[PDB]
C-alpha cells in the first residue's frame, strides 16, 4: 500500500511535466520518421515533407497570434485612427475607383469574350435588384455585406477559373475526396455482399453518407473541422461585416450538411435572432455536403466547378440573406461564444465514430422513402399529363415539357444561350421539385453524349449541349434547396431548439428562395468568367 | 417606400375580391379546356366531360343544402310529426310487412337456388344469436343498429352482385386502383435498381404502402377523403342510429388503414366512451386498406368481391360492435365536432407528401420483422408436429391438418359445401394466426389451379375448389384481424390517447373476435346471394 | 338474464377448482400420449420419455424444496454451528490441503503434457496478479470470490474437456441450437426472396437475431429463462459469495445478449451500487449471446469449445470484476427481489413474440451501420499505412502487421506456441477494434486451411496453425468486448436507468478491460487442460 501511495504521489507531482514530456517524445519520433524518409529518397517523401512543413507553419502562426495579439493590435491602432480621420473624404474616392475598375474590366474582358458572357452580368444585376424589391424590410438594409459578398465571390472565381495553378488544385482535392469516399464503397461489400452493386443507390450510394458522418464526427472530436470553420468565418467577419454565429454556420456548410451544420452552434440556437436563423437556413439550402461530392464527380461532373461552387455559395448565401431579410434587432451572441464549438462528448475516438454512425440511420431511411414516393408521383404526373394532352392531339405533354418553358427565363439570364436554356431549365425543374441527385444524373448523361460525339440533333430534338452551359448548370444546381427537403430542415431545427419552433416555420419558405437565388448568382459569375468554347 | 405602401394598401383593399377573381379565372380556364376537348372529339373527351358534370352537380348540391337547410327542415317537419302521431299502431304494421317480405324472398330465391344458399342464411342467424348470447351487457341492447346494419349489407350486396351495371363499376374501380398503385412499383425501381423484382415483397410490395400513405396524406390536405367520409357517415347515422364519432371512423376505414384511421378523430379520443372505442377497434379489425387492394387483385382475387366486402364490412362492424358491447353511458362528443376533421398542418402539398411518406417508415419495418418471426415460428411448429406425429405413425401432421378440422364448422355455416369447407378452414387459420396476405396467396394458388384445369383430385387429395367457395373465402378473409396485429393497434391507440391506455387494453381482445364475426356475416350474405355454379 | 346470472354464480364458485381440473386433464392427456408412444415403439419414443422424466423430477424437486424448506434448514443448522466452532483451526488445514492438491495435479498432469501447457497456468497467475496491481481499491479486496471463480472454471472445464460423456453433450446442444436458428434462415426467404443468399449478412445473418429475440421474449413470458437463471445464480451465490443482482445478471448472460440482459433486473437498476453496475457491464462484455452461436458453429468453430467458453466466462467475469473494482458500500437489494423477474406484460404469447420482434429493429440497423463505417475505416487505414511504408521501402505495412507484434505477448502468456502467437494476435486485434464476427471468420478460414491440408508454409509465410492454438483462440475471442460496442452498452443502460447516467459512463471503460481479461483467463485454463496434438 505504501509503495502504491508513493507512486501516486510521484504521478501527481509530474502530471503536467509528464504529459508535456510524452507529447514531445511523440512529436520528436514523428520528425525522426520524416527525416529518415527524406534522407532515403526525397522525391517519394515529398508529400510527407510538405504536410509537415505546412502544419509547423500553421502551429507557429497560431501560437504567435495568441501570445502577441496585444502587440499586433497596438501596432494596428494608429492606422485605424488615421483612416477614420480621413474617411469622410476618402470614401467617395474609394467608391469611384472601384466603380471605374468594374467598368474597365467588364468592357475589355467580357466585350471581347462575347454577348453571352455579358448577359450573365446583366442577370447578376437583375437578381440582386429583384431581391431588393421583394425584401422583408426594404427600407432598412446594410449594403456592405451584399457588395463584399459579390466581390469575394468574384475574386475566388477569378483565381480558381482564370489561373492554371488555381484550377489544378481543386481538381486534385476532388480526386482525393473521391478516393477517400470510395474507401466506403469497398467497406460496404461485407454487409451487403459482393452483389451489392446490383442495387446501386441502396447499397453503394447511401453507405457513403454513413462513412462521411462517421469521419466528420471523428474530426469534430479531434478538433480540425472547427479550426477551418474559424479561419473562414474570421475572413468573412473581417470583410463582410456579418454577425459571428451566421458566419460560423456559413463557413461550416462548405463541407457539412444542412441537417448537421446547426449542431455547431446548437447551444445558442434558442437565443438567435430571426435574421440569423434565416441566414442559417439559407446557408443550409445553398450548399451541398462533402458526401455527395464524390458521387457527383463520379457521374462526370467536374471536380473544380463543384468545389468552386460550394466555396462561392456561402458568401452568396449570406449576402442574399441580408438583402432578403435584413436584421432589425441587436445580436446577443458574442464572437468568443460562437467561435468556440464544444467537442464531442464521446470519451474516445471510437465512441465518436460509433455515435456519428448511429445518427445516420434516420437520414438514409428518410432519403430513401422520400425518393420512392416522389419518383412514383413523377410517374403518375407524366402519365396523367400525357392522358390530358392526347385529348388535344399532343400526347407528348409531360413534366419536362412544361418545366422547359417555365424555367427558361432564369436560364437565359444566367448567360446560357437561347437553344440550351430549355435544356438547362429541365434540370432546374428536376432540382427544385425533386432533389439535385436526379438533376446531376441527367446532366451527366448530357455530358457523356457530348463526349461520345455524334449528331447534335438526331431530329428536331437537341441531344447534347455546349461545355459552358454545362459549367453554368454545375454552378446553378449545386444546392440542397428542394421542396421535399423543406420538411427535414424544419424538423431538425425544431428538435434542436424547441422554443423557436414558430420562427423556424415562419421564415422557412423564404430561405429556399434565397438559396436558389444564391446558386443563380454563383452561376452568373461563372458565366461571366468562363469563355465561349 | 411610398409606392410599396400604396401597393400594400391596394392589396389589402381587394383581398377577398382578388382571391375570388383569380379562382374564377382558373375555373373558367378549366371549363374552356373541357369545351375545346369536347368540340374537337367528344368521344375521347367523354371521361373529362363526365367528371366535370358530376363535380358541378355535387358542388351545386352542397351549396344548396348549406344555404337552404332551414327551409328543407321546415318542409320536412310536418311529416315527422304526422309519423310520430301514428307511429304507435304503424310500427307493428311495418315490422310485419318486413318479416313477410323476408320470408317470401328467402323462400322463392334461395329455395330455387339450392340448399347451400340457405345454410348461409342459417349461419347469419346463428352468428347473430351467438353474439347476443355472449354480449358484455346482454340485458341492455339496441336492436335498431343491428337490424339496419344487416339490411344495408343485404341491399348493397344485392345491387352489386345481382345487377350487371352494379357489377361492372366495381371491377372498373379495382382496375383503376391497381393501375394507380402500380405507378408506385415503377417509381421504386430507381432506389432498389431494375433488379428490385429479385426481392419481391421487400422491394415491390412494401413500397406500395409508402406511396399509398403519401397519396392519402395529400388528399387529406386537399380535403376530399373528408368529404366522402362525411357522406357515408351521414348515411349510416340517418339509418343505423349510431353515434357520430364511431360512424365517422367506420366510413373512413373503407379505404384507410387501422393504424391511421383513428387520426381522423384523434382530438376527441381522450373523451370517447368505452363502447365507441370498442367500435373503433372493431371497425379497424374488420376492414382492409386500399394499399393491399391492388396486390390482392393482382394475385387473382376478384376486384368486385374485394371492394364489395370492404364496403359491406363497416356496417357489419358497427352492428356487431353494438351487439357485442352495447353502450351504457351518454356520448359527450357532438356531430359537428366529429364530422369536422382538421386538415394537415403542412403548409404546402409537398410538405404533406413528405410527412405522409416519413410516417410509413415505422409501419414497413414492423410488418417485415413480424412476418420474419411468425413465418419462422410456423416452420418450427410444422417440424415439431411432424416429429410428434411420427411417434404415432402419422408423419403428415401439421398446422394445416389441425386447422382444417378446427375451423371447419365456421366454413360450413357460411354456406361452403362440405368438401370445400376444410380447404376454406385452412385459409381461415392462416388469416387468424398469420396475416391475410399469406391466406390470399394460398387462395390465389387455388384459383389458378382451378383456371388451368386438370384433375380435381390428383389422388385422395383435392386440388382446387369451386368458384362460389372462392367468393365466400374472399369475403371471409377480407380483414386486418390477426393476433400478431393486436399489439400494433394497442400501441398506436395508446400513443394517440395516453390517458385511455387501460380502456384500450381491456377491450382489445373482444374487438378482434367482433371483427372476425363481421367478416363471417359479410361472407354469409355473399353465400346467400351467389348462385351455385 | 336469470340463467346467465346462475351460470356466472356457478363459474364464480368453481374458479380455482375448475382451473385445477382443466390443467390436470391436460397433463393427463399429455401423459397418455407419452405412454401410447412408448407402448408402440419405445426406441423412437425415447427422447419424449426422457424429457417427461426430467421435467417430472424437476417439478417434484421444486415442490419439495418449497414446502419442506424449514425442515431442511433445521436439519442443516447443527452442522453449520459445528463447522463454525472448529473453523478457526480447520481453515488452515483446508487451505493447505487445497494448495497441496493444486501442486500435485499441476506437476503430474501438466509436466507430462509439456511446457506450453504450463505457460498457460503461468499466464493465469500473471493476469490475476496484474489485475490485483491496478485495482480501483487495492487495499480492500475479498479473495473468496476470486478463488471460487477460478475453481469453478477449472472444474467445469475439466468435466467438459477431459470426460468423453461431458464432451459429447455440448456438441449435441450446439447442433440443436444450430438447427433451431436455421429454422430462421428458411423463414426469411419469404420476405427477401429465394435470392436472399445473394446478400448473406444482410438477409441471412441479421434475421437470426430477430428470430432469437422473438423466441427469448416468448420464453421470458412463459417463465423458463428465469428458472435456469435462478438455478445458476443460486449456485454462484452459495459458492462465490457475490451479491444477488450481479449473480442473476451473470447467469443470464450465458444465453442473453448484453443489450437485453440488464432488463432482467431493470426495476432495481436505479438503486444498484457502483460495484454491481461494473459487474453487470463486465458480464455483458465477457459473454456472447445465443444468436451468434449457430453462425459461429456454422463457420467451423467447435460447438463444445464455444459453449464451454460461454459457460466458463460468467464466473470469470464476476471474479475479475471483484478483483478490478471491489465493493466498498452496502448492497441494498435483497435476494428475493433480485431473483424474482417480472414476466412480460404482453397479454398472450403472440403479443410477446410481436413485442420481442419489434425491439430488434434498432439493433440490426445499428449493427449494420457500425460494420459499414468501421470496415471502411479499416480499408482507409490499410491504404494509408501502405503509403507511409512505401517511403521506407516496406509497402507491406498494414493493420495486421502492427497488431501481430503488439498483441503477441498476450497470446504467448495464454499458452500458444511462439510461431502461432502472432497469428492469434492478429485475431485478437480484429476482435478488439472490430467485432468478433470478423475474427471468427478469419479463424474459420485458418481452420479450413488446416483441414484441407497442404504446405504449412507456402513461403516464409505460415498458412495454418495447430489445433490447440485454435481452441485457445476460440476461448479467447468469445466475447462482446469491442470498442465500437462501448457506445451501445452505455446508451442502453442510460435508457433503462437515466438517473445513473454518470456512474455508467465513469466505469464503462474499465469494464471492457475486465471482460477481455476474463476471456483470457478462460483461454488460459483451456490451454492448461488441452493436450498438445
Ligand atoms: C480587375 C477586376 C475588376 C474590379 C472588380 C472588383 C474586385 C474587388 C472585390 C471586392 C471589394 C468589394 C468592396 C465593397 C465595398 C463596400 C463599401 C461599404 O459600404 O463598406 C465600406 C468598406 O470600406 C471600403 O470601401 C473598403 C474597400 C476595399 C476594396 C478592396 C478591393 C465601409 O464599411 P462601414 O464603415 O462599416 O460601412
Ligand atoms: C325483396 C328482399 C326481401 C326484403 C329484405 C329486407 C330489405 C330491407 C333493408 C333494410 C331495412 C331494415 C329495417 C330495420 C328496421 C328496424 C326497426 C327499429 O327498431 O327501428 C325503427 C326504424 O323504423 C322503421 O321501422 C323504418 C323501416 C323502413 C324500412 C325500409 C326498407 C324505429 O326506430 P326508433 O324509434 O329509433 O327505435
Ligand atoms: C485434482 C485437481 C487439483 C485441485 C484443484 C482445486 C479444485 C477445487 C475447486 C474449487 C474450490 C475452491 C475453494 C476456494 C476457497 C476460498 C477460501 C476462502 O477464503 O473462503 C472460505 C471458503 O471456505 C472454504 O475453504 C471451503 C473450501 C471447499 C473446497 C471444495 C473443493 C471461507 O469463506 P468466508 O468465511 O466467507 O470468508
Ligand atoms: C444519398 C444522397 C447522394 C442523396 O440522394 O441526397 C438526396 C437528398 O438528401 C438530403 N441530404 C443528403 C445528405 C446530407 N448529409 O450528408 N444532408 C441532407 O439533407 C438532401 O436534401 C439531398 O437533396
Ligand atoms: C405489405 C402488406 C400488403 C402486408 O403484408 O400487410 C400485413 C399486415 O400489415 C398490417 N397493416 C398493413 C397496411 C396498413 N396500412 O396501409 N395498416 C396495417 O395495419 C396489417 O395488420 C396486415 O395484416
Ligand atoms: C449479427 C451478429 C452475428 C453480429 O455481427 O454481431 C456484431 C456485434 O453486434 C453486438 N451484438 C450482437 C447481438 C446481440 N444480441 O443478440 N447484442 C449485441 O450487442 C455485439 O457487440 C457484436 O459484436
Amino acid at each position: 500500500e505504501r509503495m502504491c501511495g508513493r507512486m501516486s504521489d510521484f504521478c501527481r507531482e509530474h502530471k503536467t511535466t509528464l504529459r508535456y514530456i510524452i507529447w514531445g517524445i511523440l512529436i520528436a519520433g514523428y520528425l525522426a520518421l520524416v527525416i529518415a524518409a527524406c534522407v532515403m529518397n526525397f522525391h517519394r517523401a515529398l508529400p510527407l515533407f510538405v504536410i509537415t512543413v505546412v502544419a509547423i507553419f500553421f502551429v507557429v502562426w497560431d501560437h504567435l497570434m495568441a501570445k502577441y495579439e496585444s502587440q499586433i493590435a497596438r501596432f494596428l491602432s494608429p492606422g485605424q485612427r488615421l483612416l477614420d480621420s480621413h474617411w469622410f473624404w476618402l470614401k467617395w474616392v474609394i467608391w469611384g475607383c472601384l466603380i471605374l475598375g468594374v467598368i474597365l474590366w467588364l468592357v475589355f474582358d467580357t466585350a471581347k469574350l462575347g454577348q453571352q458572357q455579358l448577359v450573365s452580368f446583366g442577370g447578376l444585376i437583375i437578381y440582386t435588384s429583384l431581391t431588393f424589391l421583394f425584401s422583408k424590410h426594404p427600407t432598412k438594409v446594410y449594403w456592405r455585406p451584399v457588395f463584399w459578398g459579390i466581390g469575394l465571390q468574384f475574386l475566388l472565381g477569378l483565381l480558381i477559373l482564370r489561373t492554371e495553378p488555381g484550377f489544378m488544385a481543386f481538381d486534385w482535392l476532388g480526386k482525393q475526396v473521391q478516393t477517400f469516399l470510395g474507401y466506403s464503397d469497398a467497406g460496404a461489400s461485407f454487409v451487403f455482399g459482393e452483389k451489392y452493386t446490383d442495387h446501386f443507390f441502396a447499397f453503394k450510394v447511401l453507405p457513403i453518407v454513413i462513412f462521411f458522418s462517421t469521419v466528420m464526427s471523428m474530426l469534430y472530436y479531434l478538433g480540425l473541422m472547427q479550426w477551418i470553420i474559424r479561419k473562414v468565418g474570421w475572413v468573412m467577419l473581417v470583410t463582410m461585416g456579418t454577425s459571428p454565429v451566421e458566419s460560423v454556420v456559413a463557413s461550416g456548410n462548405i463541407f457539412i450538411g444542412q441537417t448537421e451544420s446547426p449542431l455547431l452552434v446548437r447551444p445558442y440556437l434558442p437565443y438567435v435572432t430571426k435574421s440569423e436563423l434565416h441566414a442559417i437556413m439559407t446557408a443550409g439550402f445553398s450548399t451541398i455536403a462533402g458526401s455527395v461530392l464524390g458521387a457527383y464527380i463520379s457521374f462526370g461532373v467536374s471536380s473544380s466547378h463543384l468545389l468552386t461552387a460550394s466555396v462561392m455559395s456561402a458568401p452568396a448565401a449570406l449576402a442574399i440573406s441580408k438583402l432578403f431579410w435584413p436584421e432589425t434587432e441587436t445580436p446577443k451572441i458574442n464572437l468568443k461564444n460562437a467561435m468556440k464549438m464544444e467537442s464531442g462528448d464521446s470519451r474516445n475516438l471510437l465512441e465518436a465514430a460509433t455515435q456519428g454512425a448511429s445518427s445516420s440511420i434516420s437520414l438514409v431511411a428518410n432519403i430513401a422513402v422520400n425518393l420512392i414516393a416522389f419518383l412514383a408521383l413523377l410517374s403518375f404526373m407524366n402519365s396523367a399529363l400525357s392522358w390530358l394532352g392526347n385529348m388535344f392531339d399532343y400526347p407528348q405533354l409531360s413534366f419536362e415539357v412544361i418545366c422547359s418553358y417555365v424555367f427558361m427565363p432564369f436560364a437565359f439570364m444566367m448567360g446560357v444561350d437561347w437553344q440550351d436554356s430549355f435544356m438547362v431549365a429541365k434540370l432546374i425543374g428536376y432540382k427544385t421539385f425533386f432533389n439535385e441527385f436526379v438533376a446531376y444524373q441527367q446532366l451527366s448523361k448530357l455530358i457523356s453524349l457530348r463526349q461520345v460525339g455524334g449528331p447534335k440533333f438526331v431530329d428536331g430534338v437537341q441531344q447534347y449541349m455546349s461545355m459552358r452551359s454545362e459549367a453554368i448548370s454545375t454552378y446553378a444546381l449545386c444546392g440542397f434547396a428542394n421542396f421535399g427537403s423543406l420538411g427535414i430542415v424544419i424538423g431538425g431545427l425544431t428538435s434542436m431548439a424547441p422554443s423557436r419552433k414558430r420562427d423556424i416555420t415562419a421564415g422557412a419558405m423564404r430561405a429556399l428562395i434565397a438559396g436558389t437565388i444564391a446558386c443563380f448568382l454563383t452561376a452568373c459569375i461563372a458565366g461571366m468568367l468562363t469563355n465561349t468554347p
